[PDB]
């Protein structure tokens, strides 16, 4: 439909929404949009399957890789504080990593991917910080520094936990007392308080059991985030356009520079972007496991570029039992969060996505 307003704007929600938690048997979705840059929440099912607790805006959700997003920004925050530059080599903020294969890669590349081949997950019994620095002071690069774009929790954890780490505090520390209240985000945390436990939901794994992230090494960096819809929002809403603290401005600035393409996806810091408008099958093919989880060569950018209003920014997250979802468009004044306790197909969370961004852009 081409009309704006609440009654198209429910229909096409509820419309779109609805079918796709019965498919997949999603058992709680909180969805929150922007239009006009005004938000509007939409809630469904159940937090917890035995209790019955409903969904609503301030339950937590997993959130997944989307907790990269907030990585890379505190990251960019420790950047414009000092505390390292994109361009320095790892190991000059590693000591220990002197005279590794982190001499020849750089904050920039550790932060995008590009390092050289870092895998999707630690191996097993990397499971202690002594047996982590071991694995990167003994790690030989699959491909040369800055060619190949391989999604990585060793990549991008590293680079949060040298970020926090040349500000001279742990990374949990630094999100929870400085990142996320300067945020505004009171309702979001790598550790639940036990005041707040009430709301976390219980994620459902793919054999239907109720499941929830447990620690590991640079787990916080990697998939640390725990939030609902408004709050998650509230963190979009920065990203459409922030006023205020000079620092974090250009931090959450820097999470939209581009440093490599792969296809028509271009790396940033946490966020991926691409064209605005852009096409279904461009948003399927960009967020699939052959582009997005698996090596692939990169188009090198000349010189890292702000990106600026005009594209479409997202993330794709999940855990065991949770399966999340973010996109927004900072010219337009449009914006899409879902959040599930299902690690439901990637492809139903774009597909979905694309359709009600159809609708807010009317
Ligand atoms: C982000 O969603 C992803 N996973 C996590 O951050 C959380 C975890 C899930 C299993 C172990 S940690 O980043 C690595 C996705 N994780 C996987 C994965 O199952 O290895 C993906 C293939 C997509 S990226
Ligand atoms: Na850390
Ligand atoms: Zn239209
Ligand atoms: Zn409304
Ligand atoms: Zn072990
Ligand atoms: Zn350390
Ligand atoms: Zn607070
Ligand atoms: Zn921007």
């Amino acid at each position: 439909g081409h009309m704006s307003g609440e009654a198209p704007l429910t229909a096409t929600v509820d419309g779109i929404i609805q079918p796709m938690l019965k498919a997949y048997r999603i058992p709680g979705m909180a969805v929150a949009v922007l239009k006009d840059g005004k938000a509007h929440y939409f809630n469904y099912g159940v937090a917890n399957r035995e209790s019955g607790q409903r969904v609503s805006e301030q339950t937590l959700f997993e959130i997944g890789s989307v907790s990269k997003t907030l990585t890379a920004t505190l990251g960019a925050y420790a950047a414009v504080k000092g505390g390292f530059e994109l361009d320095d080599k790892v190991s000059q903020h590693a000591p220990w990593l002197k005279g590794s294969a982190f001499d020849g890669v750089t904050m920039a590349e550790l932060a995008t991917y590009s390092a050289g081949g870092l895998p999707l997950q630690f191996p097993d019994e990397v499971d202690s910080n002594d047996k982590m620095q071991t694995y990167y002071r003994s790690w030989s690069p699959v491909y040369p520094a800055g060619t190949h774009r391989q999604f990585s929790n060793p990549s991008i954890g590293l680079f949060g936990h040298l970020a926090a780490n040349s500000l001279g505090q742990p990374f949990e520390q630094l999100m929870s007392q400085t990142l996320l209240p300067k945020l505004g985000l009171h309702h979001t945390y790598i550790q639940v308080p036990e005041s707040a436990m009430a709301n976390y939901a219980y994620g459902y794994s793919k054999e239907d059991k109720p499941i929830r992230a447990t620690p590991g090494v640079l787990a916080a960096e990697a998939y640390g985030i725990k939030t609902g819809s408004a709050d998650l929002l509230k963190f979009v809403e920065a990203n459409m356009g922030y006023q205020g603290d000079a620092a974090l401005k250009s931090a959450i600035a820097l999470t939209h520079t581009g440093f490599h393409s792969v296809g028509e996806m271009t790396q940033g810091l946490g966020w991926e972007s691409y064209d605005y408008p852009v096409t279904e099958q461009v948003l399927l093919a960009g967020n699939s496991p052959a582009v997005s989880f698996q090596a692939n060569p990169v188009t090198r950018f000349a010189v890292p570029k702000a990106m600026g209003e005009q594209r479409l920014y997202n993330k794709t997250g999940s855990t065991g039992g949770f399966g999340a979802y973010v996109a927004f468009v900072p010219a337009r004044g449009i914006a899409i969060v879902m959040l599930a306790n299902r690690n439901y197909p990637i492809e139903a969370r774009v597909k979905a996505a694309h359709a009600i961004l159809s609708q807010l852009a009317e």
